[PDB]
């Protein structure tokens, strides 16, 4: 007999439990094969990919990644794909782990307002990516059409305290990283495999700050980790921790005691972690510019007792978490909305600048702007700043080096350029600085920065 | 004793069986070590990399990938490399799995019209890439100079019903993807790892349509899978199926029951598949823009009985196979030749357009141009098209959105731009549309499209 | 108990042995857990990334990669990070394998002239990358802030004859590959993952020529192999040899008998090799343009007796090692310094050209400039060259094809363009050619080449 040869479906049909990320459906907890009816609906919708940056996502079930599907090896799955009548595109589905043409894609082609169905036996146990397979396939996947399906072994997976759902994807916007507004898909960037964002669960900050995953010291955590791509291979890593186990798809091989593991485009793995020390543990793609310049960071926050014999030291994690150490960056979202409305206040800018100043500036100038005498000059009550507050725009954009004097102290160092910052970002940061620490006040606009950036 | 310590060569020397892709030489079927004489000749030659796109390939044995070499662990191999006198470049060979300097490259340097020889013992069992290692090494590999050598274990590999030879490579043309004509190698793209094509066996469509690999339900298939690079790592995947086994090079580890596996640049693996359900099973690099935008798709076609208990659904695989669902795209080849000759007819364009319309347009407008009332507007007898057939060029290149009326029905949707299409492609597709379904006829030329593309 | 539950530290504290690449500290050779005090100092310093190309590296311990740290599983490590007062940036450290927030980064933030300390228990055996984790994290890593820490199993690793330390990194210069002078970090290239250099141990030629690693026939070699990134995944390969074992981080899985293995960004592996045949064995990233166009080649040189039954052939390894076959390229370094000083002589240029001519030109024109009658035309006493020595600049930059006559012999072949060569390189090569083999003498300057390159 084939694999999953467990007998005919028994009992009543089961109408399947789908879940939204980062959560997983419960274990099926049964010892017999069932007929499982799955209903999944495609929805095309604008969502925020980053604070003040909107994108038209194409979704399975209203989320990126799509709704999580959980069945048992040997089940017969009757799959219903609906395409919402608001959709502009046709869609379909390819489930990895399906035995058949297109993994279902050949049978699930569904126009807006229609529904398709096909049936498959889940022969292969494992964790599997599913995704849309409608031409142009890459555009559909790039727009967010991917998720996971778990096919349990017949005895179920071992019990753990938490199960979570995390999926990486690469995204291609016409605009640059953190450029505000509704950003179109960019086919040229996509073909060249040059993403503007690389994210977990469809957005910057999806799993950071107040949206972190949780567990307690001593608890076990299983994460179902997908890589939807379309194009990147993840050097998937947990900062400050180790994986007890890493298992790809339905593979017989299991790797144990590793921290860094390569996930193919379209690949999926199950990882397991045991919490040992409190704090924030960071899931990243260790192709590091993805993690720290394009959004590829997610957090597991562990609460419980300290273990000073295992780890003893200070906890200044804003030095690397930067602007994602805080609970959120809602001040940026709000400043952007107010700017679109034409109602942007000085305070709107100050609070957005405060959020962005973390990491970006604070690593050298400190959270309080004091700097460090002789090494980093102060922004707090800075005579150099007050002498020519406009020149601060050039300093941020193009850097500063050479001998300067600030508040009666000599400096001879190097501030790197930060040209990657967008005009609103520079404007907001500088407005924050001007309105803090007894600086002269006033404001810098995005338009001011635009003019300075354009100077030869 | 070293590995492969099986005794001295016995018997008469064996003059080795080389094969062209996608076929493999027979199992050596012997229990003793032999002296094996291998003769391989380099040939530089123009071949079609895509329909109407020529490239000057540099080849081992006249093909990309090069001729497959099959020996037994413990054999002594006397390797003769000839370089055809028509060659312009010198060449050599590095066989992975060889124990010695350059894997042979140090001893096989061969000018045009010359022959070299070196001898090695095959100590290491496994599947191995070989390639040219002549400066500039990357240019030689990019031009197609790679293949596989199998070193069998002494007892042979387990018997299977079919053995096939598939090798991925990344290619670098001065022109864009599907731009017609003789395309030079592009060193700048190659250094930047920005390929224009990513292919199996040296050409788009090498293993699709009427050139698919075959097997029957119940049969086992072994594929020797190489990645010649030069630069890309393949997220190697089979759509709608699973690999029973994946083994890299001569490694002791074997992974079982996986669908997606990472093959390094210069890597090789042996995969095994058991056919379970009829249909087309697609080998891809799941860095998806490679598979669906740059040519990285190959097909294994399985014939036999349906198994509706395992898979039950419709078979509309043109939705993802697109223009590669058909037996071939020879109409494109022919239209391109006629265009070069100055003898391009309306019918030449119509048939080339018909081939390209599959996937590219048919996913929304349907194979018969009818569209779907209220959702996708018709191209069949389209009053909107007839009203300004020229505007169709702008629609294809730059998309269309907003409210329009077509054949007495209102539409308010979005047709994405398709700027990646080349001028001949747009011209041919539109000529096909104009001459089908009682549309007004006439034709669009590549030159017409060029003018429209150049408008600001 | 956790992992590494071996008891409390015993004995006196041990002040740890750090080593500079390519060497490793000795095995700890003990059976009890210790308190180990580690002192590591950050130094920012200019070094040569390539001959005549300077870069401002940021280093742990004065080298790239940083000093190697070696402890035993179950040790308590008291980590002191100093930041030299000459530093312009703050720094910190994240050690993979540490159980705690940021792998230490949260507790080791250190301004110039300061010192930090934190303590951790080494629970996890394995080889691990460490790196700086100070915002912007990618810039710090790109500038060279990474190394390895080995956490031994309690019984120690098996004995071998040699242990070496090799770490790959990708680097991002404003200038192009081999463009001379002090090269700034290029943030735009880094974000796009488009490195100008890909190196082992921080420099082109760090481990080639007279800086090769050594062993003898019959000896075992262990290499601790890191990939610091920041961005690339290495298709890590040894030319002409095989790895007996490859083990990632602290993983339970060990792969045996492979030649090509994928190392994630931020990953580390221990590989083992047994020397069998004399010669030069090349460690490369087999994304081949990295290895042969961006510096990603290192050498293990094996001395001892020939084994003609295993490998019998000539040894012309300059065909692929090119300009790295020689002991060094010091003539390039010297010519560049003299050019900066305004004291560049004809002889300075001749010797620099001689070094660069290897591989680059010699593969076709031969080491003695004789070429091959009818196939490659001579540079030795070339009438074609003497007829218009200036035209040689265009020939190098833009190639040459078609019918020509040289020293009374007809040629009809193709010399590819070599536009990637920098102006000084072309000038030096041509000066070498003009002053060798009874050619007319004189010289070509970088400024001459610049003018020709700029012609339309
Ligand atoms: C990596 C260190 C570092 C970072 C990050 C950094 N700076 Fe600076 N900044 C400096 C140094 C050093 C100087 C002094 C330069 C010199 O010696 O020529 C400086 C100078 C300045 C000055 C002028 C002198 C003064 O004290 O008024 C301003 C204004 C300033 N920085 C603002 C910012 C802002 C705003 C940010 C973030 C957007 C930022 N800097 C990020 C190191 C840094
Ligand atoms: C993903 C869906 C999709 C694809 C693929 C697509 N179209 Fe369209 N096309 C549309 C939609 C929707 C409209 C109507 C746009 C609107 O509502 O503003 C349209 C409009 C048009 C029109 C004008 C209206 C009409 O019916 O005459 C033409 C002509 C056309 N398409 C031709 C093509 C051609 C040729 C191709 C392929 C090269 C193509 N389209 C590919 C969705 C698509
Ligand atoms: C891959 C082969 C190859 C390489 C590498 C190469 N050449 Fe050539 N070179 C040729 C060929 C072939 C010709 C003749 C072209 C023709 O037939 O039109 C040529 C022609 C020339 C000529 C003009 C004819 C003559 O003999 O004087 C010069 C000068 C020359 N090469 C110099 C160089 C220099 C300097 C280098 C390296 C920087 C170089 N070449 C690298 C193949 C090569
Ligand atoms: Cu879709
Ligand atoms: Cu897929
Ligand atoms: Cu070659
Ligand atoms: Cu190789
Ligand atoms: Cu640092
Ligand atoms: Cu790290």
């Amino acid at each position: 007999k084939l694999p999953g040869d467990f007998g005919p479906p028994r009992g009543e049909p089961i109408h399947a439990v789908l879940t939204s990320p980062p959560l997983v459906p419960p274990p099926v907890n049964r010892t017999y094969p069932a007929k499982v009816i799955v209903e999944l609906e495609v929805v095309e919708k604008e969502m925020q990919i980053s604070e003040g940056v909107s994108y038209t996502f194409w979704t399975f079930g209203g989320t990126v990644p799509g709704s999580f599907i959980r069945v048992r090896q040997g089940d017969t799955v009757e799959f219903h794909l609906k395409n919402h009548p608001s959709s502009k595109m046709p869609h379909n589905i390819n489930l990895h782990g399906v035995t058949g043409p297109g993994g279902g894609a050949a049978s699930s082609f569904t126009a807006p307002g229609h529904e398709s169905q096909f049936t498959f036996k889940a022969l292969n146990e494992g964790i599997y990516v599913y995704h849309c397979a409608t031409a142009p396939v890459g555009m559909h996947i790039a727009n967010g059409m991917y998720g996971l399906i778990l096919v349990e072994p017949p005895e179920g997976l071992p019990k753990v305290d938490h199960e979570y759902y995390v999926m990486q994807g690469d995204f291609y916007t016409a605009g640059k990283y953190r450029e505000k507004g509704l950003q179109p898909f960019d086919m040229e960037k996509a073909i060249d495999e040059r993403p503007s964002y690389v994210l977990f669960n469809g957005a910057e900050g999806a799993l950071t700050g107040d949206k972190a995953l949780h567990a307690k010291v001593g608890e076990t955590v299983r994460i179902f980790v997908g890589n939807g791509g379309p194009n990147l291979v993840s050097s998937f890593h947990v900062i400050g921790a180790i994986f007890d186990q890493v298992r790809y798809e339905g593979g017989t091989n299991v790797q144990k005691n590793v921290q860094t593991t390569l996930i193919p485009a379209g690949g999926a793995a199950v990882v397991k972690f045991t919490a040992r020390v409190p704090g924030s543990y960071v899931l990243v793609d260790h192709s590091i510019f993805r993690a720290f310049n394009k959004g590829a960071m997610a957090i597991l926050k562990i609460d419980g007792a300290e273990n000073k014999l295992v780890y003893s030291g200070k906890e200044l994690d804003s030095v690397y978490l930067g602007d994602r150490a805080a609970p959120n960056m809602s001040a940026v979202t709000k400043a952007t909305q107010a700017s679109v409305s034409g109602t942007l206040t000085v305070q709107d800018q100050v609070q957005a600048g405060r959020a962005l100043f973390a990491g970006t500036c604070s690593v050298c100038h400190q959270g309080n702007g004091a700097g460090l005498p002789g090494v980093f000059p102060p922004l707090a009550k800075s005579d150099f700043l007050a002498a020519d507050p406009k020149r601060a725009m050039n300093i941020v954009l193009h850097g500063l080096n050479g001998k300067i004097k600030v508040n009666g102290q000599e400096y001879d160092s190097v501030m790197p350029p930060m040209t990657q910052l967008n005009d609103d970002e520079v404007a907001n940061i500088l407005t924050y600085v001007l309105n803090s620490w007894d600086n002269p006040g006033g404001r810098v606009s995005a338009e001011d920065v635009k003019k300075v950036r354009a100077q030869p």
